[PDB]
C-alpha cells in the first residue's frame, strides 16, 4: 500500500547504513581506490554507482530509488527546482525544426521558457485547451515532437482527460514524447507513468519537501526515454544537492499524513465557498462541477490542498488591498504545498495574458488559495471576515 | 584595502548577518509579503536583492552574490548548482539558432561535449583554436560568431592564454561578442578576467571556492553590459543554487588566503623538483618556466593554485599504470580538485588527443595531472619518489 511505500521507498541499507533514514554523503570528488575500481565506476557512472558528485552520491541514488518507486518508473533525473526540471526536461528532447504543443494552463515560467528560449533555438511551439480531449489530434504536426500536460492546471485548476489526449496523440504521432507537470499530484495522486505519459515532472519544492524551505525538481521517466533524458540532463550539468535530496526523501516520509488533511480541509473550504453568495465559482478538481472534476474522480486517487474560486465581483485596487493586506492566517507568497495556508490574487486580465490560443470565461477576481494544515474552521473564519471587508 | 581583507568581509553587510560573523541561511522557496504594496515593491525589484521568490534568492544567496560580485568586478553574479551547470547555461543565454562559438580546444571535456552534443542539434556551432594563438585568433571569428571561449589555464594540460592579444584581436573584428572565460583555477582571483575586457568570468565553485570537496556549486560575475541578460535567461532555465551551499560557498571565501598561498608554495616546489627529474619529460604547470604560456601567467595573474600536470619519460603499460596509480600512500585518484587532499589522475597522450578538437597532442609519455593539497610538501613528495621507483 502507498503508505508502507512512502514510509519505505529508498530506504535500503546500502544507503542507511544503518540509520533510519539515508546518510548525507556531500560530495564532488569521490574516491577509486585502484584502477581497476575506477574503470568499474567509470563503467557504472550512470547506473548507481560512486563516481562523480554531479552524477550523485548515496544520497542522490536513495531519492531516485524512491521516485522511482513511487512514480512507477525506470529513472528519476534531478533538477535545483521544478522550474529547472521543466526546461531541461522539454530540452532533452527537442532540437531545431522541432514543435512543442502545450497546454495553455501550463506554469506561466514553463510557457516563457518555451516562447522566450526555445524559440530562439528554432523550437516552435502551440498551445491546446485543457478540456481539448481527442480533439487534440488536430493540433499535432508533423514536426511536433513533445507534448506537455498539466493536470490540474495552474491557477484555474482545469483537469485533462488524460486517456483521451494520450489515445489521440499516439493516434497521430506515436513516437511523440508525452510529458506532464504533476506537481499538484506529488506524483502520487495521479500516476502518469501508468496512463501512457512518457516523463513525470513535479516541483519537489511544493509537496514533496512540505515546508516551503527547500527547492527541488524531479522528473521521473519510463524506460523508453530516461537513457535521453538523464545524459542530456547531466550535459546541462543538471543536479541536486545532497542535503536537499536527503530532505526530500525524508518529505516523503509525511507526504500521505499532509495529502490527506489537505484534502480534506480544502475539499471542506471548497464546498462552502461553493454556496457562498460572494462566490462565482469554485475551481477545485475533487468539487463536483469543476472543469475536468470528473476526470479527477476517475483518474486521480486524492486531491492536495491548492485550488482557486472566482469571487461574485472584480476588486478594485482598494478592495484588493483591503481583502489580502488584512488576512489573520493566509499568507500572501508564491509557491505552495507547504504546512501553512496562502492567497494571490489575479484579474482576469492577468490570467488572459498567460492563456496563449484562448479566451478566459470569468469576469471576477481569482483568488487561489492553498489550505494548509492549521484548523479548518479557523481558515473558513479567515475568509468569512475577508469576505465581510469586500462585501 | 587588500585581498586577504577583502576575502574575510565580501558579502558580510549587516543586512545579511544580523548579528552573526557569517549571514543567516535563509531557506525559502515562498517568501511572505504583508501587503499587496509590498508585493508589488517585491516584484517591481525581483532581480534587485529584494525578497521576491525563493528561485530569485533569499538573503543568503544575497549575501553571496554581493561577495562575488566585489571580489571579481563584476555587476551581477548569477549562481548555478554546479560549475558545468555554469557554463552550459552562461553560454545557452547568449546564443540563438545560427551562431557560432569560437572555443579553446583546451576546454574542460564536459564544457565541449555541451557544445557539441547539445548545442549543435540546436542549430549554435562550434569550433575551436589553438589556446597559444593569441592574436592570430582574429582569422577564426566569423560574421556568426557570437562567444568567444576561453579557459586559462587549459584543462589538464594547463596552456596558459594571452588574454590582452585575444580579446584585443576579437574586439577588433566582432567588438559585440561576448568573451567568456572559464576562471575555475585562478578561483577568479587570480586573474582578474574582468579587468581583462573579458565580459563573463566562470567559476566551478566546487573546487577552490569551497575548498572541502564536499558540495557543488557554478558561478558567472558579469559585466553590466551582459549582466541582464545573462540573469534572466539563465533563470528561465530554473538555474539556482540551494540557501545552505550559496552559505558555504561564502564561508569557503575566509579561507581562500591562506589555502591558494600553500597550495601556490607546495605545487611549485613539487613542479620544480619534477622538473629535475630523470622520469619526467615535461612539467605543466603554468608558475614553472618553460611552461606553456607561462610568460602571460606571469604577467597577468598574481598567484597560483595547486593544480598541475607532468608527463612522464615513457608510456606507461596498464600494468605500470596500476603498480604506479594503486599504491600511492597519500595521493588519492578521484575526480575535481581543489580541496584540501591531494589527487592523482593519468592520461594516456591519445586520450589527450581525443579531447583536442582538430588537433594533435605534441607529448607521448602518459600525462600525470595532480592537484597539491595542505599534506606536508615532503611527505607528498616521497609518495611521489615512491611512484617513480615503482615505475623505473
Ligand atoms: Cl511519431
Ligand atoms: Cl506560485
Ligand atoms: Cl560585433
Ligand atoms: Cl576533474
Amino acid at each position: 500500500h502507498l503508505d508502507t511505500a512512502l514510509v519505505n521507498a529508498g530506504r535500503s541499507k546500502k544507503y542507511t547504513q544503518g540509520s533510519v533514514n539515508s546518510v548525507i554523503q556531500r560530495a564532488s570528488s569521490l574516491v577509486f581506490d585502484t584502477v581497476e575500481a575506477k574503470k568499474h565506476a567509470t563503467r557504472n557512472r550512470a547506473n548507481g554507482e560512486l563516481f562523480y558528485g554531479r552524477r550523485g552520491t548515496l544520497t542522490h541514488f536513495s531519492l531516485q530509488e524512491a521516485m522511482c518507486e513511487l512514480e512507477g518508473g525506470a529513472g528519476c533525473a534531478l533538477f535545483p527546482c521544478g522550474a529547472a526540471a521543466v526546461a531541461n526536461t522539454i530540452l532533452a528532447f527537442v532540437e531545431q525544426g522541432d514543435h512543442v504543443l502545450m497546454t495553455n494552463t501550463a506554469y506561466e515560467p514553463s510557457q516563457d521558457f518555451c516562447t522566450k528560449i526555445l524559440a530562439k533555438l528554432g523550437v516552435t511551439t502551440s498551445w491546446f485547451d485543457p478540456l481539448i480531449g481527442a480533439d487534440i489530434a488536430r493540433l499535432v504536426r508533423p514536426e511536433t515532437r513533445v507534448v506537455f500536460l498539466e493536470s490540474p492546471g495552474s491557477i484555474t485548476m482545469e483537469v485533462h482527460d488524460v486517456p483521451a489526449i494520450v489515445a489521440a496523440v499516439r493516434q497521430v504521432a506515436p513516437e511523440a514524447i508525452i510529458m506532464i507537470d504533476n506537481t499538484w499530484a506529488a506524483g502520487i495522486l495521479f500516476k502518469a507513468l501508468d496512463f501512457g505519459i512518457d516523463i513525470s515532472i513535479q516541483a519537489g519544492t511544493k509537496y514533496l519537501i512540505g515546508h516551503s524551505d527547500a527547492m527541488v525538481g524531479t522528473a521521473v521517466a519510463n524506460a523508453r526515454c530516461w537513457p535521453q533524458l538523464r545524459e542530456n540532463a547531466y550535459l546541462m550539468g543538471q543536479m541536486l544537492d545532497a542535503d536537499t535530496a536527503y530532505m526530500t526523501s525524508r518529505g516523503l516520509r509525511t507526504l500521505g499524513v499532509r495529502l490527506r488533511q489537505h484534502h480534506e480541509s480544502s475539499l471542506r473550504i471548497a464546498e462552502w465557498l461553493a454556496q457562498h453568495p460572494q462566490v462565482a465559482r469554485v475551481n477545485h478538481p475533487a468539487l463536483p462541477g469543476s472543469k475536468g472534476h470528473e476526470f479527477w474522480k476517475r483518474d486521480f486517487t486524492g486531491s492536495s490542498g491548492l485550488f482557486s474560486f472566482v469571487l461574485s465581483k472584480r476588486l478594485n485596487d482598494a478592495e484588493l488591498a483591503e481583502y489580502l493586506d488584512n488576512f489573520s492566517l493566509f499568507s500572501m507568497a508564491y509557491s505552495w504545498g507547504g504546512f501553512e495556508s496562502l492567497i494571490l490574487a489575479n484579474q482576469p486580465e492577468q490570467i488572459a495574458h498567460i492563456r496563449p490560443d484562448a479566451e478566459v470565461d470569468f469576469s471576477g477576481t481569482l483568488i487561489r488559495l492553498h489550505i494548509g494544515l492549521e484548523n479548518v474552521d479557523d481558515l473558513q473564519a479567515d475568509l468569512a471576515a475577508g469576505f465581510a471587508r469586500i462585501v
